[PDB]
C-alpha cells in the first residue's frame, strides 16, 4: 500500500497553551505567527526512504507563494526559515513534527494540506485548519511588547475602563472587550474579508494581513458603518428612536454579535468610546497590544490651521456654528507596533481612531499615526497626523456673532484650553493613567511651541473685568441646579457690568439641544469688589431637555462700556441617581452566585419602562435583560439574579439601569473568582 | 452635373449586429445571407426622375447571373426576389438604402459596383466588398436552427469539449474552436478557394457555394492533408519527429494560421479529435450549425460486409492485422441542415467526417451523411453511408492465428462491442450528452436487428455452435492507473462446468496508440491452473515503470491480453486497453476575471519520478482570454520537485471563457489542463 496519512492530532491545548491564545473560547487550533508548534501524525506505513510529505498551507480566496498568502514545505531534519516542517522522531507508524511559520506571516484563517509521494505517484490530503495571529510575544514580530505585565493588560485583559465627563470631573465607564467570547475572535477576523480594500483586491488585502498597520487601518474604517460597510452607525442628536441610547451599552461584545445576526447591517447607535471599545476588542482579539485614550477638550481643526472657531451670541447664546468644535472628551485608540514605513523612531504607540470624523483618502478611517511622531510635531508622516495633532493642540477662538447686524468679532484666544488630561487605565488596576506628556510637551515649554511653530510652519508655508463660573452644591438629575457667576472688578473706576446668561441641554460633543434657562443682569462693582450673581435651574426647566450625557452648557456675556465683552463658560454633568450591584456570597468558578441590583427613585413621579442589562466575562455567557416594575417616588428596586463565574481571577460585572425618566444609569462591580 | 455617388455608410456596427456576425475580429463588413442590411449612400444632387441606379454583387473569379453568383438590381420603391435594393428615405443627397439578398445566395467574398444612368449616359463606380455567410437564423435557409440555445451553442460557441479514451473511462480534452480569433475567418474563407474542386472548375465550385452539403463535404476534404490538398498531416505512428505530437495541440487557430504561414504545406501532425476540432472551426465561423461527435470503438475498416477481424496468436499477443481496426474512439463532427437532394426526413444532423480513412469519389473526404439515414439503414443515400453505419454498427470477430501451422480460426463474435457511448458536449455546459440511441436502435430491440439486415441486404460453411466456453474470464484494474506507478491488474477465472478442467493461460502487454497500432511489448507471462467445478481464480498481473515507461506513448495506453485455453475446448480470449493518468496539471487564475484587466494566473505541477523531467515547455490558449498561444519554457524540474509558472492573461470578451494548457517535457508529452473562467464586464 501506499503512504497514507490515518490522522492528524493537533495537540491544540499543549500548543494553544504554548502560543497565548488559550483564553478563547473556540475550539479551534489557534496559533500566532513566527512560533513552533507541535502536531503528530500517524501514517498507515513507515516513512519510506524514496517517500516525501510536502505541507501547504494557504490563506484567502486567491492563495499564492508570491503573494506569501501560500507555501509549500517539505517534512526535514531541520528548520529553513518561513515555513518548515522538522521531523522530531518517529515511533512506529506516528511521526512527531514541529511546524514553524515565518514572523511575517499574513494573519487570518489558514487550510493545511498534505502532499505525498509514494510508489513512483502523488497524492494529495487536506489536514485541517487553523486560525494565525500577529505575536507580540515574539521578539521579531513588529507587534512585539517585551514586558510581561502590559502585553497582559493589553493583550490578555478582556475587562476595561473607558474615561470619560469632564476636565471638571473625570468620571469612568467599565467596557466589557470580550475578545475571548464565543464567536467574538471569528466576528473580527470575518471584518478583513468584508473591507472596500478587500473588495477592491481580495489577493492584495489578504497578503497584506501581515501588517499591523495595515489591518489597523481597515479596523479603524470598518468599526463604523460610514462608507456603506462597517459595524456601528454614529449619532450624537440626542435623540436614538429606532435604535439604542449610545450610553447604554456595557461592551463590544453585544454590538458584534448584533452585527453579525443582522446581515451586517448598521448597529444603532454609538459614539467615541462605543468605537473605541469595539475597535479595542478587534485588535486585542488579533493579537495587536492596544488601548483604549481618552483626550479632553478635543477640537476638530476642519480646515487644517491648527485651529477652531466658537461662536456666541450678545444675549449669552453658544451658536450651533462651533458648538461642538471641541468635544468635552473624545476617545480613540493606540496600538502597539514597529512603523517600518516611518523609520526606527517613530515606533510604539500608534493612534487608531474608528470615530467617522475625518474623511482619510476619501474613507472614513484614521491613523495608524506615531504618537511619537505627533509629539514632535512631524505631521507630513503617515498617517492623518494633521487631524490628530490639532486634537490635542489646536487652539481655541472664542467669537461673538450678532446676526442681526451680521457683525463678527473676536474675543479672545487660548492655546492650552485643548488637548487636556489625555487618560487611558492604568496596567493591573482602574487607576487614571495620564499620558498627556506623551502627546505633547508641556505648557508653557519652549519645545511645545517650538513644535507647534513646526507643525503650523508645515500646514501652511487689560479687562477690568474678569469672570467665573462656579458650581453651588451637588448636581444630580432631579435635584436643582445651583450655580454663582463671580465677577470682579480689576480696575480703578467703578464699572457697570450688563450680563447676559444661558443654560442649553447639550450632547458631550457640543451638539445644542435646547435652552433651558436665560436670565441678565446688571451691577455696579467698586475697584477691586467680588459681587456673586447666582443662578438657579429647576428639575422642571431642564428635565424635559436634558439628555442620557446629563450635560447643560452655562454661558455668561458680561460687558462694561468701552470694553470688549467677557466670556465665561462651564459645562456642567449632572450625577444620574445611585445604582449598586452586590455579591451576595463568595465567588468560585463553575459555583452559581446570587447578585442583588440596588435602585431608589429620588422623583416626586413613578419611574416606568425599567430595563436592567448585565454582562461580564467570565462572569456571564453574553447580555442578561431583566424588566423591572414601575417604581413608584422614593421608592426602592430590588432586583436579584446570578451569574455562573467560569473563568478565575479579578471580573467585572457591568450593568445598564435604563427607565422613562433616567436613560443609561451604570453600575460597575469588580469580582475576585475564585478557582 | 451627372448623378454621382461621393461616398458610402456600410453602418458595419449595426448590421452585423443585426446580423449576428459581430464576434468576429475582422474589420470587414460580414453578412449572412437573405437578410437585409442597410446603407447609407450620399450623392452629388437630388435623385432625379429621369435617372436610376443599379447595384452590381458579385464572387468568384466568373460572376455569373445564370450562375447566380452575379446579380444586377435598380434601386426601387419594393423589396422583390432574390436581390433587391429599397430606397427607404431621402435627406438633402443622403439616400438610405435597404439591400436585400437571396437566402439561397453562394456563400463567400462579394464585390458591389453601382452603376449609374444619367443625363443620356452611364457610369460606374465599385462601392466595396462584404462577406456572405450562411444564416442559421432565417427560417428559409437551409442551415436554419430554430431554437436559441442551440444555435449559440451550435453556432456562437468558440470554446469546446471533445469526448476521449475508453469504454471503461470516458475522459474529455477542452478545444478553443476560436472561429472569431484574427484571420480565421478569412482563412476558413480562403480553403473554399483551394480545394480541388475549386482547381478543376472555379466557376462551378463556387456557385456551388449555396449549398451547405457541398461546402460541408469540400470541407472534410481540406481539413486533412491528403490528396496532396489540405491542412492536417494523419500521424498514429506514435513518433511525432518533424512534427507536434497531436495530443498536444489545444485548439484550431494555430494550425490553421501554421498552415496560411507555411505557404499551405502539410501541418503535422493531427489524429480524428484535431481533424474534427478544426473542421468545427470552419463549419461554425461560415454558419453551419455544428458540434463533435466521439464514436467509442468505432470501426475504422470493416470493408468486408459490415464486419471487422480482430486476431491474436496463441502466446496472447495482439496481431497488427486488425490490431486498428476498431478503434478505442473516433471522432468526427455533425453540420446542421436540411437534405433537398434525400427528402423531408432527412434533414437535421449531417455526419461529416474529415479524418483521411476511406476515399470517396477518388478523395479523401467524407459525408454528408444523414443521422437519420443512418440510423434507419438506408444506406443507398448520399454520401459514404455504407461506411459510417459500419462505423457503428460493425461486427467484431475475434480470430486465432498461428503463424508456424498458418492456420486461422474463428474464436467469437460480439454484435455490440462497436458503436458504444457516442457523445457530444451538452448545449450550455460540459456535460456529457449520449445520442447513440440518435445513430441507431438499442442492442436486443428488433428495430435494430431489422436495420441491420436492411443495410446488409444492400451492400453485397459450417461453423458448429459448441457448449458454453466452461471458463470465464475477465480483466479488471487495481489500484489508480498513473504514468509513473506501477501497472496492477487481475485476470479473474471460473470454472463454470462441473469435472475440474487445467487451463492454460498465455497473457501479454503492448503499449498501444489509441486506434490500435501495436508499438511494442512490455510484458507477458505464461500459467496452468487447475479449477475445481465452479471454481474461481486470479491470476496477478504486474508491469513496472521501469517495464513501460521506455514504450509508453502520449496516449499512456496499453492492450493487455490473455489467450485461455482447456483441452478439448475453443480458447478464450481476454483483451483489456487500460489508460494510466499523466501526473496532474493544474491552473489558478489569482483574483477576480474583468474585462479589459490583466489577472495573473498560476501553473501547478509536481514531478512524480525518481528522475528530473527535462525540455519543459508551457502552452497556453483561450478564446476571449489571450491573442493567440503563450510559449513558456519551464526549467529542468526535479525528482518529487514542483514547477512556479506564473503568467498573465487580458479577458477581452464577458463571459463563462475556457483557458486551456498543455505541458510536455521529455518523461510527459502532453499533459492537459483546463479551466473555466467568468469574465464580468
Ligand atoms: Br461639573
Ligand atoms: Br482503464
Ligand atoms: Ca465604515
Ligand atoms: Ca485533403
Ligand atoms: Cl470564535
Ligand atoms: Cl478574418
Amino acid at each position: 500500500a501506499a503512504l497514507g496519512v490515518q490522522s492528524i492530532n493537533w495537540q491544540t491545548a499543549f500548543n494553544r497553551q504554548a502560543h497565548h491564545t488559550d483564553k478563547f473560547s473556540s475550539q479551534e487550533l489557534i496559533l500566532r505567527r513566527g512560533q513552533n508548534f507541535q502536531v503528530l501524525m500517524i501514517m498507515n506505513k513507515g516513512l519510506g526512504s524514496n517517500e516525501r510529505l510536502e505541507f501547504i498551507v494557504s490563506t484567502g480566496p486567491y492563495p499564492s507563494e508570491s503573494a506569501m498568502t501560500k507555501a509549500v514545505f517539505p517534512l526535514s531534519n531541520g528548520s529553513s526559515g518561513g515555513w518548515s516542517a522538522v521531523l522530531q522522531a518517529s515511533n512506529g507508524n506516528t511521526l512527531t513534527i514541529s511546524i514553524s511559520s515565518p514572523a511575517s506571516a499574513p494573519i487570518g484563517r489558514y487550510t493545511m494540506a498534505l502532499q505525498i509521494f509514494s510508489q513512483g505517484g502523488i497524492s494529495s490530503v487536506k489536514l485541517g485548519t487553523f486560525i494565525l495571529l500577529f505575536n507580540p510575544w515574539l521578539n521579531v514580530d513588529s507587534v512585539f511588547m517585551g514586558n510581561h505585565a502590559e502585553r497582559e493588560e493589553y493583550v490578555q485583559e478582556d475587562a476595561g475602563i473607558i474615561f470619560v465627563g469632564s476636565t471638571n470631573r473625570i468620571g469612568m465607564i467599565g467596557w466589557n472587550f470580550g475578545q475571548f467570547e464565543e464567536d467574538i475572535l471569528s466576528i473580527c477576523l470575518s471584518i478583513l474579508d468584508r473591507s472596500l480594500n478587500f473588495r477592491r483586491d481580495a489577493a492584495t488585502d489578504v497578503a497584506s494581513r501581515n501588517d499591523p498597520k495595515y489591518v489597523g487601518r481597515v479596523l479603524s474604517a470598518m468599526i463604523n458603518s460610514n462608507d456603506d460597510n462597517g459595524v456601528l452607525a454614529g449619532n450624537w442628536s440626542g435623540t436614538y428612536t429606532g435604535g439604542r441610547d449610545p450610553r447604554s451599552w456595557d461592551g463590544s461584545v453585544e454590538i458584534l454579535k448584533n452585527w453579525k445576526k443582522s446581515g451586517l447591517s448598521p448597529v444603532r447607535y454609538g459614539q467615541c468610546w462605543v468605537f473605541a471599545g469595539t475597535l479595542n476588542t478587534a485588535l486585542r482579539s488579533l493579537g495587536i497590544p492596544s488601548r483604549v485614550i481618552t483626550n479632553f477638550n478635543s477640537a476638530h481643526d476642519t480646515d487644517r490651521n491648527l485651529s477652531v472657531d466658537v461662536y456666541y451670541d450678545p444675549m449669552g447664546n453658544p451658536l450651533d456654528k462651533g458648538s461642538d468644535s471641541v468635544w468635552n472628551f473624545h476617545v480613540w485608540n493606540e496600538g502597539w507596533f514597529v512603523r517600518s514605513d516611518l523609520g526606527p523612531s517613530y515606533g510604539g504607540w500608534q493612534v487608531l481612531d474608528a470615530t467617522p470624523q475625518e474623511r482619510s483618502q476619501g474613507v472614513f478611517q484614521c491613523g495608524p499615526a506615531s504618537v511619537i511622531g505627533v509629539r514632535e510635531g512631524d505631521v507630513q508622516l503617515n498617517f492623518d497626523m494633521p487631524f490628530i495633532f490639532a486634537e490635542v493642540n489646536a487652539d481655541r477662538i472664542t467669537w461673538l456673532y450678532d446676526n442681526t447686524t451680521g457683525k463678527q468679532w473676536k474675543n479672545s484666544v487660548n492655546s492650552h484650553t485643548i488637548g487636556r488630561y489625555i487618560s487611558t487605565k492604568a496596567v493591573g488596576s482602574n487607576a487614571r493613567m495620564d499620558v498627556t506628556d506623551k502627546y505633547k510637551y508641556p505648557e508653557g515649554s519652549d519645545q511645545e511651541r517650538q513644535v507647534f511653530q513646526k507643525a503650523l510652519g508645515k500646514l501652511k508655508p487689560e479687562p477690568s473685568i474678569i469672570g467665573k463660573l462656579k458650581v453651588a452644591g451637588m448636581l444630580a438629575v432631579g435635584k436643582e441646579v445651583n450655580l454663582v457667576l463671580l465677577l470682579k472688578n480689576l480696575s480703578r473706576d467703578t464699572k457697570t457690568v450688563t450680563v447676559n446668561m444661558t443654560a442649553w441641554t447639550i450632547i458631550y460633543n457640543g451638539t445644542l439641544v435646547h435652552e433651558v434657562w436665560k436670565d441678565s443682569a446688571t451691577m455696579s462693582l467698586d475697584p477691586e469688589e467680588e459681587a456673586e450673581h447666582p443662578i438657579k435651574i429647576s428639575y422642571a426647566q431642564y428635565e424635559r431637555y436634558l439628555k442620557s450625557d446629563n450635560m447643560i452648557r452655562i454661558t455668561a456675556v458680561c460687558k462694561v462700556p468701552d470694553e470688549s465683552e467677557v466670556v465665561v463658560e462651564r459645562d456642567i454633568i449632572l450625577d444620574n441617581p445611585t445604582l449598586t450591584l452586590e455579591v451576595l456570597n463568595e465567588a468560585r468558578v463553575r459555583k452559581p452566585v446570587n447578585v442583588q441590583m440596588l435602585f431608589s427613585n429620588p422623583l416626586d413621579e413613578p419611574v416606568r419602562d425599567c430595563v436592567l442589562m448585565v454582562e461580564g466575562s467570565g462572569l456571564l455567557l453574553g447580555n442578561l435583560k431583566i424588566d423591572v416594575p414601575t417604581l413608584g417616588p422614593k421608592e426602592r428596586s430590588r432586583v436579584r439574579f446570578d451569574i455562573l463565574p467560569s473563568r478565575s481571577g479579578t471580573k467585572q460585572l457591568l450593568a445598564d439601569f435604563s427607565c422613562n425618566k433616567f436613560p443609561a444609569i451604570k453600575a460597575m462591580l469588580s469580582i475576585d473568582v475564585a478557582e
